[PDB]
RNA sequence: AAUUUCUACUCUUGUAGAUGUGAUAAGUGGAAUGCCAUG
DNA sequence: CATGGCATTCCACTTATCACTAAAAGATCGGAAG
DNA sequence: CTTCCGATCTTTTAGTGAT
């Protein structure tokens, strides 16, 4: 009999707290007189400058090592294909094994253990390999082996700035160690080569060979465009798309050559761009030929490869020069303005366009590709001028129209015919627009430049002048000045001269755009070090004179003490622990031993002396230093930890590989006895009680033993010291004292404290001291941020502050990772079949819409969360989004949206966890693909599909209710754990504890009452033949005279091609065209039944705005226009399908498509609702506007209700699941069949 | 209109909720500008 | 006045790893022997 | 004068997971 309260202390979590340190006493002066702050600032700047210099060495060895790589990729491609055809777990394991094999194979080059290279090269590469993670990067002991790096004197002098300070780069050492590593790490070199770039290359190879097989003419196109680009000249375009060529494309130069081949080299502004492979494929698409329709079906785009990790991009395309200061761009534009005003651009321009009223316009032509711009600038529609040209060429005449359009589409047109075409309105519009543009250019030229670019108004003034000049240049780019057609000579000469004078303005505009849109400089905190290489790395008493960090507790207040190096050496300041009754501070004593897997072999078996002893003679060795009794090590004890193979005989991987469970148990028992002896004899750990440990043979696995053992090694005690000693120490300067401070420690607070402050108080609560539930961690760091009733805005930004980030670890008694979390959750769920379900749906019209259903699916509560605590966050997000959109086009600062979304999601998360605790429910979200959420985030960054899942999973990883007592489940010492330990979204599966994932579609556009979904994908029908075929599948349609509504019948045995291929459980639906009368809801407002909201598509190619539709009214209007009688109640379809007019069938199909659009929304009126086209078997046509609380009110409420039903289906399958598992996703067929089973 | 920090209020020189930091790397999406095409 | 495919710059933004570390090893130097 | 040893401050290192 399990319980909901049993989901606590299942796995450890790690969190970091942040506090402001208040200086205590004279220590502010005593830190200013030493100048440590400026020293750490200069250290940080030197580190920032010197990080890319080391990266050159890493890039150099990466480029050198990969050029020697030679592998066959056939096996990896075969594994990828075999896993691609069917998704089963053993092919997944085979693919994982092949990926690991290839990853190790390439990593052997970096390690120096490959078989395809000589032994001397292997030794040289290994000798290099041992040096990039230690101090020889700075001393040059590994720098000489490459030689090609060629560091000059300034870097070498700046490398000596970090002397005796190599441990600063330790985090950087770990960061770089992830790169040259083979354990499927997403930042690593070989993971990228095997899993990121190679599947893309295989996809590109298969796409290219399918294109070649389908049609052969592009081979000449591809080879010719490759020769025009001039990349990979020594090899063929057939060979470049082959698996042996993937022995190249490891170094960044080859990848950049491939990418520039695929995209095409781009020259500077105003110059024709060399096309790429994807570009010529798109151009082949846009021809709209039958061969274009052939490759429209096929995948018609290659994929570029990803960048190499440590390298940098280089491109053959043009790179624009960059302005470096606002003064520089200001003086450059001022000198440009003086030059442009000295040559007198506007005088010759104005003199040039007034000739157009009085010159032979048969000799003035217009570029054919720019006439659309002229038409859009002169008319309300872009098509007008080309239509006028089309009908005049018709008027001076199937092949005739084709001749007209092919002369229209490519050949430049004389201006005289165009003025003859449009009439006069184009001529006065032309002269008026040219007058407006030169007036704008004149106003920009005369009005001067401001002194600087500090404020946004100066930026928009400069922007306004610049695009005035750009629009002028656009105006001169209208004319076709080329000599292929007739042109007046002096006209062409003056136009070319004024155009080349206007030419450098466009690149100037792009340069100013690049400089102006830079992020403004802000002050930023940096790590303090106090000249300690290992400041606050660990809290231990042995290291307290080295790490220098010591805490004190003073009558509920907390104080951090830092003692510095006195005269450049570690003067061991000491204190005498006095009686408790004496006044003073409470020093925390930190007796801790790290993870025994990481510690016992270090100080027992992997010692230098032991290794030297055992290679020579087999006799056992006694170890006495730092042991209170001499400790013996035997040959086989050393041999288990050092077996010359990866699987140790006490490791369960060896037991899995060989199956020798008996030998594994024996080796494990001997290892446990040995480490028990070590913990008995070691000086640090001889005082720690081990009586809670089980005997050796009772431990199932070594990791279980380690998870048991580690909590015993961590202990905290407190000692009282005289206040006089600490005050004298801080007054002397031998100790810097700071108070850990936040808002909650202020004397004026009365309310509930912050959750972080609750965590901090719970760690130092005496119950946590007695039994360690919340563990203080090491690796603390110090940050200094400079400067950036009576109440002051941004008071915390008014002075420099010292920050203090400290990590803590919770649920410490539990293991570092949970075991079978989802199986425990499913066991509890099977124990409690009546668990409620909460569905969370995300949308853009309304952000969060919740529905709570029971086991039988009845709604207990539904609610929109556009407003929490009477604050409509949706309007604020929408306002912020258009503010950002307007600012990003006005060259203003962009700002951030994350803080406002985080503030909304804080209240949202609190609401969901309150509902979770009050109902003991589960939470279901839709499984959103990364592509879909990224596309909708790009369409609308206001919406919150991402960052809500992360915050949810973070909150249920460890949950503490503030009102709860500290000892209760859900308290600070016993936090709830509802979700699995979050690793990453890639490995996060279909179920994370109490939170589930279901497939997205068929949750909104469906009937709640009946489960009906429209099956007709509408792209199957385009012409009247296919439309009439779609009508033939329907059974009959008649008019009901007693209710005024049409009744239409349909079966899935017809119109199967136009269906989306999902047969429902009902073989028949009764489509009803409700009479468009009005009804009153429960609130009493009138609403029109059967109404539809349809976009305007009258122009047949573009989408307009929204409009209301009344399908019964439109149907009777069309039928009475056709004269078809329907008051007899007869069948209407044969009376209608007999008529062969295409517009009647088009309108009928449009009405059918309109009436199945259950989703009816329009943001202009603020109305969104669902109507059911199919009447329920209880004689009800469902409409959400009736405001029945039994059913969803809105669209997103319906979607939330249906994902809750999907979760209900999953839990119902879980109840009959003997394996305590879940389905590998739910197909749409099973979901729709199940909901149709419930509804019918 | 105060906060380690963020959000929302302002009875309280404050309230409610949230808050895994640092380093590193990759990727995504907008906006502008061109170039080639299509409607 | 829109769409498709590229290219350059700028911005914000998300995702994915690592550490959460005491003690041995070693570099080094001031102080002690031949 | 000429040569080596013990204190002391950096630096690196050790590495576990289901019949």
């Amino acid at each position: 009999m399990t319980q909901f309260e049993g989901f606590t202390n299942l796995y450890q979590v790690s969190k970091t707290l942040r506090f402001e340190l208040i200086p205590q006493g004279k220590t502010l002066k005593h830190i200013q007189e030493q100048g440590f702050i400026e020293e750490d600032k200069a250290r940080n700047d030197h580190y920032k400058e010197l990080k890319p210099i080391i990266d050159r060495i890493y890039k150099t060895y990466a480029d050198q090592c990969l050029q020697l790589v030679q592998l066959d990729w056939e096996n990896l491609s075969a594994a990828i294909d075999s896993y691609r055809k069917e998704k089963t777990e053993e092919t997944r394991n085979a693919l994982i094994e092949e990926q690991a094999t290839y990853r190790n194979a390439i990593h052997d080059y970096f390690i120096g253990r490959t078989d395809n290279l000589t032994d001397a090269i292997n030794k040289r590469h290994a000798e290099i390999y041992k040096g990039l993670f230690k101090a020889e990067l700075f001393n040059g002991k590994v720098l000489k082996q490459l030689g090609t790096v060629t560091t000059t004197e300034h870097e070498n002098a700046l490398l000596r700035s970090f002397d005796k300070f190599t441990t600063y780069f330790s985090g950087f050492y770990e960061n770089r160690k992830n790169v040259f590593s083979a354990e499927d790490i997403s930042t690593a070199i070989p993971h990228r080569i095997v899993q990121d770039n190679f599947p893309k290359f295989k996809e590109n190879c298969h796409i290219f060979t399918r294109l070649i097989t389908a049609v052969p003419s592009l081979r000449e196109h591809f080879e010719n465009v490759k020769k025009a680009i001039g990349i990979f000249v020594s090899t063929s375009i057939e060979e470049v798309f082959s698996f042996p060529f993937y022995n190249q494309l490891l170094t960044q130069t080859q990848i950049d050559l491939y990418n520039q081949l695929l995209g095409g080299i781009s020259r500077e502004a105003g110059t024709e761009k060399i096309k790429g492979l994807n570009e010529v494929l798109n151009l082949a698409i846009q021809k709209n030929d039958e061969t274009a329709h052939i490759i429209a079906s096929l995948p018609h785009r290659f994929i570029p490869l990803f960048k190499q990790i440590l390298s940098d991009r280089n491109t053959l395309s043009f790179i624009l020069e960059e302005f470096k200061s606002d003064e520089e761009v200001i003086q450059s534009f001022c000198k440009y303005k003086t030059l442009l005003r000295n040559e007198n651009v506007l005088e010759t321009a104005e003199a040039l366009f007034n000739e157009l009223n009085s010159i032979d316009l048969t000799h003035i032509f217009i570029s054919h590709k720019k006439l659309e711009t002229i038409s859009s600038a002169l008319c309300d529609h872009w098509d007008t001028l080309r239509n006028a040209l089309y009908e005049r060429r018709i008027s001076e005449l199937k092949s005739a129209k084709e001749k007209v359009q092919r002369s229209l589409k490519h050949e430049d047109i004389n201006l005289q015919e165009i003025i003859s075409a449009a009439g006069k309105e184009l001529s006065e519009a032309f002269k008026q627009k040219t007058s407006e543009i030169l007036s704008h250019a004149h106003a920009a030229l005369d009005q001067p430049l401001p002194t600087t670019l500090k404020k946004q108004e100066e930026k928009e003034i400069l922007k306004s002048q610049l695009d005035s000049l750009l629009g002028l240049y656009h105006l001169l780019d209208w004319f076709a000045v080329d000599e292929s057609n007739e042109v007046d000579p002096e006209f062409s000469a003056r136009l070319t001269g004024i155009k080349l004078e206007m030419e450098p303005s466009l690149s100037f505009y792009n340069k100013a755009r690049n400089y102006a849109t830079k992020k403004p400089y802000s002050v930023e905190k940096f790590k303090l070090n106090f000249q300690m290489p290992t400041l606050a790395s660990g809290w231990d008493v042995n290291k307290e004179k080295n790490n220098g960090a010591i805490l004190f507790v003073k009558n509920g207040l907390y104080y951090l003490g830092i003692m510095p190096k006195q005269k450049g050496r570690y003067k061991a300041l000491s204190f005498e622990p006095t009686e408790k009754t004496s006044e003073g501070f409470d020093k925390m004593y930190y007796d801790y031993f790290p993870d025994a897997a990481k510690m016992i072999p270090k100080c027992s078996t992997q010692l230098k002396a032991v290794t030297a002893h055992f290679q020579t003679h087999t006799t056992p060795i006694l170890l006495s230093n730092n042991f209170i009794e001499p400790l013996e090590i035997t040959k086989e004890i050393y041999d288990l930890n050092n077996p010359e193979k990866e699987p140790k005989k006490f490791q369960t991987a060896y037991a899995k590989k060989t199956g020798d469970q008996k030998g594994y148990r024996e080796a494990l028992c001997k290892w446990i006895d040995f480490t028990r002896d070590f913990l008995s004899k070691y000086t640090k750990t001889t005082s720690i009680d081990l009586s809670s440990l089980r005997p050796s043979s009772q431990y199932k696995d070594l990791g279980e033993y380690y998870a048991e053992l580690n909590p015993l090694l961590y202990h905290i005690s407190f000692q009282r010291i005289a206040e006089k000693e600490i005050m004298d120490a801080v007054e002397t300067g031998k100790l810097y004292l700071f108070q850990i401070y936040n808002k909650d420690f202020a004397k004026g607070h009365h309310g509930k404290p912050n959750l972080h402050t609750l965590y901090w108080t719970g760690l130092f609560s005496p119950e946590n001291l007695a039994k360690t539930s919340i563990k203080l961690n090491g690796q603390a760091e110090l940050f200094y941020r400079p400067k950036s009733h009576e109440i002051i805005k941004d008071r915390r930004f008014t002075s420099d502050k010292f920050f203090f980030h400290v990590p803590i670890t919770l649920n410490y008694q539990a293991a570092n990772s949970p075991s079978k979390f989802n199986q425990r959750v499913n066991a509890y769920l099977k124990e409690h079949p009546e668990t409620p379900i909460i569905g969370i749906d995300r949308g853009e019209r309304n952000l969060i819409y919740i529905t709570v259903i029971d086991s039988t699916g009845k709604i207990l509560e539904q609610r929109s969360l556009n407003t929490i605590q009477q604050f409509d966050y949706q309007k604020k997000l929408d306002n912020r989004e258009k503010e950002r959109v307007a600012a990003r086009q006005a060259w203003s600062v962009v700002g951030t949206i994350k803080d406002l979304k985080q503030g909304y999601l804080s209240q949202v998360i609190h609401e969901i966890v309150d509902l979770m605790i009050h109902y003991q429910a589960v939470v279901v979200l839709e499984n959103l693909n990364f592509g879909f959420k990224s596309k909708r985030t790009g369409i609308a960054e206001k919406a919150v599909y991402q960052q809500f899942e992360k915050m949810l999973i973070d909150k249920l990883n460890c949950l503490v209710l503030k009102d709860y007592p500290a000892e209760k489940v859900g308290g600070v010492l016993n936090p709830y754990q509802l979700t699995d330990q979050f690793t990453s979204f890639a490995k996060m599966g279909t179920q994370s504890g109490f939170l589930f994932y279901v497939p997205a579609p068929y949750t909104s556009k469906i009937d709640p009452l009946t489960g009906f979904v429209d099956p007709f994908v509408w792209k199957t029908i385009k012409n009247h033949e296919s439309r009439k075929h779609f009508l033939e599948g329907f059974d009959f349609l008649h008019y009901d005279v007693k209710t005024g509504d049409f009744i239409l019948h349909f079966k899935m045995n017809r119109n199967l091609s136009f269906q989306r291929g999902l047969p429902g459980f009902m073989p028949a639906w009764d489509i009803v065209f409700e009479k468009n009368e009005t009804q009153f809801d429960a609130k009493g407002t009138p609403f029109i039944a059967g109404k539809r909201i349809v976009p305007v598509i009258e122009n047949h190619r573009f989408t307009g705005r929204y409009r209301d539709l009344y399908p019964a009214n439109e149907l009777i209007a069309l039928l009475e226009e056709k004269g078809i009688v329907f008051r007899d109640g007869s069948n209407i379809l044969p009376k209608l399908l007999e008529n062969d007019d295409s517009h009647a069938i088009d309108t009928m199909v449009a009405l059918i498509r309109s009436v199945l659009q259950m989703r009816n929304s329009n943001a202009a009126t603020g109305e969104d609702y669902i109507n059911s086209p199919v009447r329920d078997l209880n004689g009800v046509c469902f409409d959400s506007r009736f405001q029945n609380p039994e059913w969803p009110m809105d669209a997103d409420a319906n979607g939330a209700y249906h994902i809750a039903l999907k979760g209900q289906l999953l839990l119902n399958h879980l109840k009959e699941s003997k394996d305590l598992k879940l389905q590998n996703g739910i197909s749409n067929q099973d979901w729709l069949a199940y909901i149709q089973e419930l509804r019918n």
